[PDB]
């Protein structure tokens, strides 16, 4: 539509900030770009990458998912809704790939990139899916500081509705790792303010959340509307403030701009 482009552009406007989109629709294959080819900080958006790293090197492990992984009292960040019930105890990098991808746990994540050998080599993976944009750097809590013009911890819109189209949909992970990275992406608890917040409420999500310094809000998304083919929706939203408050409804707007009349 003529009008998409020009309405997210002034939802944009009124919405105060740099907002980023990708939507893939597998219907015919089209998408909606909107800033689609500029960084932005991924934030915790992230976590579908190194999860999905893991899985694809369970491929190659038998097990992987069920070695188990101390949390030690140490390794506690600013948010560890899972882990801090483990202290001085284990989870398995299956229950750690949950934890990171359901609750946004920042330790799960960082054993996560432990596991697969820095940030690098998660970024390492996504090379191996073709992916040249995206860039893991950091670990938590400090890759979410989506300080402006820094190029760490980012990529792009329309590198990462592709790569995610490849994980849910795709081959890049074999059948059963795919189905479970969908699984627990369906499962996430932290998404039902963005993306779902802006499409018909029977529509199924699977989604990871992001947020960060400067009002950083992100939201990427495998959708599967009642008898349609998925889409794949990324949504990104960073403002100029280094304090300006989080803006998930911006992300529910632009899924909304971006579905009518799907
Ligand atoms: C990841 O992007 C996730 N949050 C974090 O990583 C947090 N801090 O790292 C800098 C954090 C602070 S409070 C909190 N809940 N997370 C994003 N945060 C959102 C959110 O709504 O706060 C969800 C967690 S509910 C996941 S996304």
């Amino acid at each position: 539509t003529a009008d998409v482009q020009q309405k997210l552009a002034e939802l944009e406007r009124q919405s105060g900030g740099r907002l980023g989109v990708a939507l893939i629709n597998t219907a015919d294959n089209s998408q909606i770009l909107y800033r689609a080819d500029e960084r932005f900080a991924m934030c915790s958006t992230s976590k579908v990458m190194a999860a999905a790293a893991v899985l694809k090197k369970s491929e190659s492990e038998p097990n992987l998912l069920n070695q188990r992984v101390e949390i030690k009292k140490s390794d506690l960040v600013n948010y560890n809704p899972i882990a801090e019930k483990h202290v001085n105890g284990t989870m398995s990098l299956a229950e750690l790939s949950a934890a990171a991808l359901q609750y946004s746990d920042n330790v799960a994540m960082n054993k996560l990139i432990a596991h697969v050998g820095g940030p690098a080599s998660v970024t390492a993976f996504a090379r191996q899916l073709g992916d040249e944009t995206f860039r893991l750097d950091r670990t938590e809590p400090t890759l979410n500081t989506a300080i402006p013009g820094d190029p760490r911890d980012t990529t792009s819109p329309r590198a990462m509705a592709q790569t995610l189209r490849n994980l849910t949909l795709g081959k890049a992970l074999g059948d059963s790792q795919r189905a479970q990275l969908v699984t627990w992406m369906k499962g996430n608890t932290t998404g039902a303010a963005s993306i779902q917040a802006g499409l018909p409420a029977s529509w199924v999500v699977g989604d990871k959340t992001g947020s960060g310094g400067y009002g950083t809000t992100n939201d990427i998304a495998v959708i599967w509307p009642k008898d349609r083919a998925p889409l794949i929706l990324v949504t990104y939203f960073t403002q100029p403030q280094p304090k300006a408050e989080s803006r998930r409804d911006v992300l529910a707007s632009a899924a909304k701009i971006v579905t009518d009349g799907l």
